[PDB]
Order: C-alpha cells, then structure tokens, then sequence
C-alpha cells in the first residue's frame, strides 16, 4: 500500500559529503600550523592500536601529516564534489591553523586565507561549507600546558577562535557545529575518546569518571556561549551539536534490561538533553552529588546553558548497541555493552543495524523538536582498483542505500526534519581508529598505501556514479 | 540507601477514586444519568452490557455503588484516620449538568461537591478533581453522539468555568479528562464509551472517529487550562494518561523500532497535550488513511496556549511487542507475553515510566493511580490480611521512591486506586477489590455496606505518618 518509491526528499536537501581537516589535508605544518592531537597519532593495524607519540617522535611514521594532500589539491577534488552536484561539503577548521598553539591573542593570517580560499572554492561550485569547529584535532599545546579541558581557560581559547571563524567566514558558512562526537567520552576509560574529544591524557591519581564530565561540562559551556556570540556575528547562521548516535537497546524485554538500556541512553545523551534543553538532567546532578564530583560549575555557567542551546542536532550513525541489566547503578560503556544476537552477517560480511538510525531520528525528533543532520555515515571497506582503474565498490553502494532507505522513511513516513546527509569521508582519507589508507570509506578512490607511499591519483568509484544519480533525482528512487 | 529518607516535604499522600464508581445516589438532586449508568453487571469473560437508558429485569451496580453520597462523613472519618492528605475524586459531570446542554448548573450538585469538600477541608484533606471521569451524561452520547460533536467543547468548557469559579477556594489540583488514552485500544467498545461517548455505528472507521473525538477533547483541555488560569491562576491543571509502557520483546531492531511506535501512538496524546502539537508522523497518518478529521486552525492555536501543568497518571502494568510486519500499533492484536516478568505487574516499569515522562516533557507528576485488584477474604473475627496488597504497594513505593531520590524525578503525590473498595470500571464487580478499607458487599448489591479496615490500612497510615522514609 505504502511506497516511498517515486516521491522525492525535500525540496532544498543538503546532499553532501564529509570530511574532517587532519584527516585529508595534509601540510601539517604548512602557514605556520601547530601540531595537533591528531598528528602525535602513529600508523596501527586492525590489531594494533595507534600510538599516541610526545610530539613527532623519530622514526615513528604520522600519516595525518601528509594524508592525501587536499591542502594542496582541493581544487582538483572539489570538482569531483561538483560534477558528483554535492550542494555542501561538511568539513572542519583545522584549530591548529588559526590559533596553533591555542592560546595566542590573534589568529594565523596564513591559516585564516586558507579556509578562505577552501570555501571560495566550494562557493564557486555551487557548495556551500558545513563548518565544525573542533574535530579532534586540537593544539597539543593545549594539552601539555593547560591539561586541555580540565582547565576553565580553555572556554576562552574555544571562543577566540569561534569568534575569529564567525566573523572572517560570516558570508560563506550557513552551518556550523561546535564539537564533533562530543559524548564519544560517555566511556570515560578509552583514552582515545579522552585525548580526541577533551585532550585528556589520565594522570595518576585522577578520577577518570569525575574529569570527564568537567571537561564535558566547559566544553558545552563554551558549545553554549558560542551559539550566543555566533548568533550576534549573523543571525542567519544556524548553530547544532554533534552526537555519536549508537542507540542502545535492551537485550530483552526484562523490566531491569529495559530501565538499564534507559539509563545507558540517558547517560550517553545527557549532552544532548543539555545542548537542546539547556540543563542539567536531574538524575546527573543527583549522581555529581552521590559521587562527591564537586565539579566547578557557576551560576554564570547554567546561564550560558540555557540561553545557547542549539538550532539543530547534527549527528553520526554507525552501529547500534546492546545491554542487559548488571545489577549496577550507573552505566560503564567500556564493560556493559553485549552482543546483539538479532543482528547478523549482511550479505557482504559486516553487520549493520540501519533500522536503528529510524529509530535514533524518531528519538531525537521526540525528545527536542529540533532539525537533525546526518552529517556522518559510512562503510570503511578494501577496495581494489583494477587493470582497466575501476572500483565496483557495490558493497559501499548498498551500504548506503539500505541506511538511505531507512533514512527516506524517517523523513517522508515519519515526518522527521532532516537537513541533508552527508555521507562519511566521501573521499577516501586517513581513518580515525587505524590511520590506514587501505580502511576507505570514500566515492573517490585515492592511490594511496597505509605507508603513505603511492602517486596519491584519484579515481572515481563506481559509487561516485550512483550518488550522483541520487542527488540528481532527490532521492526519489530510494524504494 | 533510601532507607531513612523521606519523600519531598508537602508530598501529597492520599487515596484515588471516581465518583460513579463509589457515590451512588443515582437519581439524588436531579442527577442525570450517566454513561455509567447504563453499564449492567458482568464477569471475567462476559463484558458489562450497555442498555438504552435503564431497563427493568436488570442489575446496575452504579446506582447504588457503596452509597458515599450519603455515608462520606463516615467513610472521610476512616481517611481522615489514615491520614490522606488528599482525595482525588471526580465530580459528577450528571450532577452539575444532568443533560449537559443545560445554559445553567444544578444548584443540588453543586451543593454536593461543597459538602463533600468542605467534609475533606476541616479534616485537612485536599480534594484533587478530575472533571471527565468516565460519567458523562447519557443524553450527550444519545443525542450528539458524544464526542463525535464538536459541540462538546463548550458542553465540557460550560461544565469546567462553573467547576472552577465554585470550587476556586477549594481545589488547587484539576485534571481535564481521565486516561484520555484508552482508546488508543479503538476496538475496545469500553474504552470508546468511557473515554469518548461513542456507541458504534456499523459502516464508520473505529480508529478515524477516534482520532477526532480525541481531537475535540484535547481542544477541550487546552481550553479548559487556559479557562482555569483566568479563573485561578494558582490552580494546577493536568492531564490524566494510563502509562502502560511498550517493550521490545526482544533486542532485535524491528522489535525495537516497533516499541517505539507503539508508545508513539499510545502516548500521542501526551504529546499534544505537553507539547502543544501534533506530532508529525500522526499527521501524515492522517493524511495517508484519509481521515479528513475536522481540524480548525483555531484549534492549532488553543491547543499551543492550553498545554497542561503537570501530568497525572495511572499504573498498573506493562506490555510487550515483537514486530508485526504491519506499519501501525494495533494495541487489540499486538500485545505479546513478557516471559521474564513473574505470572503484568511490573514494579520497574514504573520507574522507567516516570524517566520516560521526565525526559519527554520536564514536567512534574502526579501518581493518581495505582493499586493491586484481588479477591479479599473477611476472617470470622473481622480482619482482612491483604499483605499480597501491602507487599504490592510496597514494590511500587520502593520504584517510586528511587525515582524521587536518585532519578529527582519531580512527583507531587501518590494517591492509590479505590482508597475505599468500589465497583470495579472492567466488570462492575464488588468482589474484585482495591481498598484499604473494604465493603461489605457482594456482586447482587445485597449485604451490610460495613466497612472495616483490611490490614493494608494501617501499613499505609504508617508510610504517610512517616512520610515514606522506612520504604526500602
Ligand atoms: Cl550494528
Ligand atoms: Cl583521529
Ligand atoms: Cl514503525
Ligand atoms: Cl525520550
């Protein structure tokens, strides 16, 4: 009876696709850039986790330092972007090329002419740039001299180079997002989510727990007062948080795995209930009470709480999670997770859970009335090029159709406002968990070895066909 | 722990009931009679009959009820004795006005709530009204079809100014309609009569005529808030939802998904009368089965400016879902076992529904039902051992409890269904009791109407006293 075939996204949807600066640009030190968390991170293996280096250390190999080049290249990649008809491109400010240290009392000229150039180029092309400010890639200063977001000052160092991005890109950039993944350090024990997020490097001592949500609580200060002082720079400008969104179910339908997978949800988005609530979820404040946190929040903070809440909820997708009651208070992300024994094998080998992102954006819809933007999503795959320079990557083509189907029916059925998607490294780049190449998510094929070696040529993917044909038609295909 | 600690100062300890299930005194002061009224005695498995006005031959258990209409200063003493510091109860719609179309009130029922108000007052109880309680006048269902008519709305409003301007010195709390979501269930003929005046006519779309006589009454509600605030504005004016929370049987993402619609249809309600809006899936629901509902711009905008205080709601149980395959929440149809709650009562599931109402809305709450229905047994020297009841109430306190304290979910109060054994809505049955207090009656209506006081009594006259603070 119901078909979602023939009808088309809404008009104005912002096909797209995403990036973040440390991960392609490369010319890491180029314009008098400062070295960033994410350029301390050495080459791992599926097996062998990166290395987190003090500094460049010797004979170590950094692949975010060249990655493929786009500081460089954008012209030539961009015109991919426009024959492909993107109408945005989400990406980030590199916070290590306007300020790179992070403390300096003005900005980096050289630094600053480059986004103007990244985006006049994407303008001239018919995209318009989707800005984040921080992506994981913040000074190393930052952490070595301040302990990154355990220090009050870091509000400010935040909100200097927000103002500065405001208003030198005040023309250019519509969208803009304050902190990728900001709930990625709801697990409070992976010291890649304490170092990417909050530039937290644990120290002996330190209650991992109670520091993660001081951090957590100065950066969604400064996420608020940011959205205040961008409202003022223009008042078009539309200014949303970025949340991991892996929901969590219970593993049956037993009244205390139904409350956990409550409680786990509840301690995964308290970020979000305070971005678009503007506070504090009681439950937690009663938990910084019970656990003795005495965390440095002031009357002025819950102020800026509640007056810079966002215009919309930008987030990514991935996977779904599982729980079972533990007999445990609080939720552990690191020890209480199961496995979901519901979820199998797709016919290409990995599982995936595209019911869960319908269910993540009536979730979202539901709880805070706000537009959504899928502005991370993705299959990272082998890809090989053949003799003839082809990639028939169908595999990454039904990736996306099946999370796009589901996608389409939140939208049309469901009624959930959605911005655009923006489909996760749409040009093959260094990968977060690993730093390999060969880990390729994109449309655009880079020859480029986990080693960095290779002529760094681009190819387009088979893919790269079929999402132009979906941007072409809105979307009205999806069936 | 939470042994040791109170519950909120000013927590409203109390007892729930609804005036034609406890009243009688059917015909007293030019009473109307009722959609209750109509409703004869059934069993288990065979349904109340509805009947065309009263017929002879037959038995209707809420004519006489327990007699409360002339028994409360008695019956208020044993509360009074338990220590209530509220009685939440209906007023008889038939008895403010018989017909409902009436251009003025009864002066006799109006006279009655005084008495009755004034009899909770000096006792230090406050009464908590629910205006819409499953009694409207059986002349509005017979001549209008119920809420079908839009003329309702200012049936129900003429029935809510006279209620507040009255009772303004006397009532902080109100609610506008009772479990407005029952008929959710709109194959269940009871919930469409109790909620909505709606006797089926063959040929018509269930679930279409439901979304609009729904529809008139939460137009009626948010114009009712917004009338009451005009008229008090220190009044607190809620809603009243039956929280039956939706599991997923199983982790599976179809099962999950399908929960979350099947709360979504259930609870749309709240959604409109919390958040002032249709929700937009429902909307496109409309459209996709063609209900051209009459909907007004009009009522867009008092709905927006009418959303409630404060949410009350009764709890009894959970369900539980699997995927169907199908696109829509049919609750008569859909509803699975859960097989890992004891042989559904479902302590825990409160405290998830408090979350879930809190991190929905960010309003306060207000518990106005809750309550275990059992066969009770008088022992020959007059006792009731109901501890299956105490321990019950005890289980749900204990949820209520850590949801107060640690969750800081904001509760207003806790008042537990059929204070005082009543007539049962499901079957009309005496013997299926609630109370703290039980009445000596059986299912005929024959026997004393003693009262006497079930061992659950004193165990609750114990947690008020203290308020709350050994529950564990
Ligand atoms: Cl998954
Ligand atoms: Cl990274
Ligand atoms: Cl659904
Ligand atoms: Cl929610």
């Amino acid at each position: 009876a119901m078909t979602i075939k023939g009808r088309a996204f809404p008009e104005g949807f912002l096909w797209g696709g995403a990036v973040a600066a440390h991960q392609l640009e490369g010319g890491y030190k180029e314009g008098g850039k400062g070295l960033s968390t994410a350029d301390i991170m050495t080459l791992g293996t599926n097996e062998r986790p990166r290395e987190i280096t003090d500094g460049v250390v010797a004979g170590k190999y950094y692949p975010n330092h060249q990655a493929i080049d786009f500081y460089h290249r954008y012209p030539e990649d961009i015109e991919l972007f426009a024959e492909m008809g993107f109408k945005c491109f989400r990406t980030s400010i590199a916070w290590t090329r306007i300020f790179p240290n992070g403390d300096e009392s003005e900005p980096n000229e050289a630094g600053l002419q480059f986004y103007d150039d990244l985006f006049d180029e994407c303008l001239k092309n018919g995209i318009q740039p989707v800005v984040t400010l921080a992506h994981f890639e913040m000074p190393y200063h930052l952490v070595k001299q301040y302990g990154g977001w355990r220090n009050r000052k870091l509000i400010q160092f935040y909100l200097n180079f927000a103002k500065v991005c405001f208003e030198r890109y005040r023309d250019k950039v519509t969208y803009w997002m304050t902190f990728n993944e900001i709930n990625n350090q709801t697990n409070f024990e992976s010291d890649g989510a304490m170092l990417t997020d909050s530039g937290i490097i644990h120290q002996p001592g330190e209650n991992r727990e109670r520091w993660m949500y001081q951090a957590a609580h100065y950066e969604l200060v400064a996420s608020a007062a940011a959205v205040q002082l961008g409202h003022q720079i223009n008042p078009d400008f539309q200014i949303g948080c970025m949340i991991a969104m892996c929901p969590i179910y219970p593993l049956t339908a037993a009244p205390a795995d139904v409350l956990f997978a409550q409680r786990a949800m509840q301690t995964r988005f308290y970020f979000a209930d305070v971005h678009c609530n503007g506070t504090y979820p009681q439950w937690l404040r009663n938990r910084f009470e019970s656990e003795h946190f005495n965390l440095d929040i002031t009357a002025e903070d819950l102020k800026i709480l509640q007056a810079g809440t966002v215009d919309y909820i930008g987030f990514s997708y991935y996977m779904s999670f599982t729980v079972k009651d533990t007999g445990k208070l609080a939720y552990n992300e690191e020890h209480d997770l199961v496995k979901n024994p519901y979820v199998k094998a797709s016919d290409w080998g990995w599982q995936v859970d595209p019911v869960g992102l319908r269910y993540a954006m009536n979730w979202f819809t539901d709880r805070y009335h706000l537009p959504l933007f899928i502005v991370e999503n993705g299959l990272g795959a082998i890809d090989k090029k053949t003799a003839d320079n082809q990639i028939h990557d169908d595999y990454r083509i039904d990736y996306l159709t099946d999370h796009l189907r589901q996608i389409k029916l939140a939208v049309l059925e469901d009624g959930v406002d959605l911005i655009g998607y923006t489909p996760w490294g749409c040009i093959d780049l260094v990968a977060a968990s690993t730093g390999q190449m060969s880990k390729r998510y994109g449309f655009i094929y880079v020859d480029e070895n986990d080693d960095g070696s290779g002529s760094l040529k681009r190819y387009k993917k088979d893919s790269f066909t079929w999402f132009q044909h979906v941007i072409a038609t809105n979307g009205a295909e999806i069936e």
